[PDB]
């Protein structure tokens, strides 16, 4: 049903886990593919990180003004996986470079013997897990990696306004066309002209594999970080004819995150949620 055999002498059990937070404004869909390998030496998992994080856009008034009105944004979102375990060790992760193109589409491949890949275009290991994001206008990159995580960034990063060619820094990234206007959001682009990333939110699709010493615990447990860094964005009524003008307050709000602990068993293949934020 849910164990799928790969070669002679390996097999895969594949769980699943869901968990969403109304107070983060995140989804976490996690599978987790159970290596079972007679020629592997190791134990091995791999993780895919999906799911979805609202970018949580928001339009207001500033203070009792009626001429200043401000756009709360996500300048980057946040992706994260670590292992608190010392028999743990983070093999590989994908997307492995800083990557610009407006679809992440890569492919890990496994072939018996631990022998772990990339695809080109398609390939034919024993077993294979795909991964498929939209970035329009951001940008991938790792931040941080050891043998016990991995950290991933999706800033914004290059943009094509009215006023020409603008970096994610652009302080009149996104400011409107409708300074007599009473409502906030009209002093901003519309959501037409916005990227997907800032009108909606983020649908992350990321690998990690895992190798575990071969009865060193029957559990472990990894913590899955998704969030967000928020910018706010100005806009100010100059007044011939009356426009627009932004400033910006640079990572408002940092460290959005909801954090989600899972418990791995080796032996039984269960999943649990041992706790969130």
């Amino acid at each position: 049903n849910n164990i799928e055999n790969i070669g002679d002498g390996a097999e895969v059990v594949k769980r699943t886990e869901d968990t969403s937070s109304d107070k983060w404004g995140v989804t976490q869909n996690i599978q987790f593919d159970f290596v079972k390998d007679k020629k592997y030496n190791k134990d091995a998992l791999i993780l895919k990180m999906q799911g979805f994080i609202n970018s949580k856009t928001t339009y207001y008034n500033y203070k009792n003004t009626d001429h200043i009105k401000a756009m709360r944004w996500p300048f980057q979102y946040n992706i994260g996986l670590k292992t608190n375990d010392p028999n743990v060790d983070l093999i590989n992760y994908l997307p492995k470079n800083k990557i610009d193109s407006v679809n992440v589409s890569q492919t890990l491949g496994y072939n018996i013997g631990g022998n772990f890949n990339s695809g080109p275009g398609n390939g034919s290991f024993n077993y294979s897990k795909t991964i498929s994001y939209n970035q329009q206008n951001y940008i991938s990159e790792v931040e941080h990696q050891n043998s016990k995580s991995v950290q991933w960034g999706i800033k914004a990063n290059s943009f094509i306004t009215s006023l020409g060619k603008m970096s994610g820094h652009d302080p009149n990234l996104f400011v409107g066309y409708k300074p007599y206007s009473q409502n906030p959001r009209d002093y901003f682009v519309p959501d037409n002209e916005l990227p997907p990333l800032v009108h909606s939110g983020f649908n992350p699709s990321f690998i990690a594999t895992v190798s575990h010493e071969k009865g060193s615990g029957d559990t472990s447990e990894f913590e899955i970080t998704y969030g967000r860094n928020m910018d706010v964005t100005h806009a100010t009524r100059r007044t011939g004819n009356s426009y627009l003008e932004g400033s910006r307050i640079h990572n408002a709000f940092v460290n959005r995150n909801y954090t989600v602990k899972y418990e791995v068993n080796w032996k039984t293949h269960e999943i649990k949620v041992k706790g969130h934020n």
